[PDB]
């Protein structure tokens, strides 16, 4: 099964500031909730998505939102499911939600932070980035680890047609720039060959 990473980052790959998001974007939060908690209509009795996150990200989420509803949550920590790496998480999942289980696994998302992102980009099953691009240079102190939208990575990572994005996330997604509270930002989907 493939992994998908989902992130919102600035044109300078900023993702974070002071253990939180440096923007308060209500429509971006909804896209995130929607993409990660969406499952092919016919499977939706059985099927559930998984959200894999680092311990720091786990701790950053306002309590009212933990665990993230309607998704299987696994926190990765070297020391709610906990596993010690991405692959341990995958073994826990297959073992726990085995054909003998009534909950089934649809898509598995890596939702942050930088350290987990870095491991997910190293993972041979990761082939898709759902990137929210924020066209401002907001000060940040945590950064996305690999510059997948830059020249150096452009033979590996390709940005897909907007209609391919909508086909994947299964609904109309705004095209182009959305303005909210001082920010322009745009939804993208990038893939690479496995
Ligand atoms: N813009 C966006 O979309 C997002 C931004 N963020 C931002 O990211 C920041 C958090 O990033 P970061 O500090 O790197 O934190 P992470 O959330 O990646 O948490 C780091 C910790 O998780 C565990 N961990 C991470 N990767 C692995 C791995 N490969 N194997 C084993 N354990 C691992 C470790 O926990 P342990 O120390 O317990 O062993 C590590 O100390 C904040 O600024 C947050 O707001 C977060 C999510 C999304
Ligand atoms: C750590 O700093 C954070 C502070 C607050 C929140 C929150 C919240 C409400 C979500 C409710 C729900 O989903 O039910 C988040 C999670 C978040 C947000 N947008 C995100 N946006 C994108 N494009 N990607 C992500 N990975 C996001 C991720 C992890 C991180």
């Amino acid at each position: 099964k493939s992994l998908t990473l989902i992130v919102a980052l600035t044109t300078s790959y900023g993702i974070g500031r002071s253990n939180s998001l440096p923007w308060k974007l209500k429509k971006e939060i909804s896209y995130f909730k929607r993409v990660t908690s969406f499952v092919p209509t016919f499977d939706s009795f059985e099927s559930m998505n998984v959200v894999l996150m680092g311990r720091k990200t786990w701790e950053s989420i306002p309590l009212q939102f933990r665990p993230l509803k309607g998704r299987i949550n696994v926190v990765i920590t070297r020391n709610i499911h906990s596993a010690k790496s991405l692959d341990h998480a995958l073994e826990l999942l297959y073992r726990t939600y085995g054909s003998e289980s009534s909950v089934q696994i649809n898509r598995i998302f890596v939702i942050g932070g930088a350290q987990l992102y870095k491991a997910a980009m190293d993972h041979p099953k990761l082939d898709r980035i759902m990137a929210t691009i924020i066209y401002k240079d907001i000060h940040c102190d945590v950064f996305f680890p690999l510059k997948f939208r830059d020249k150096e990575w452009s033979s590996v990572w390709k940005k897909e047609k907007h209609s391919d994005l909508e086909s994947w996330v299964g609904t109309k997604v705004p095209h182009g720039k959305i303005n909210e509270d001082g920010f322009d930002y745009e939804f993208e989907m990038w893939t690479r060959d496995l």
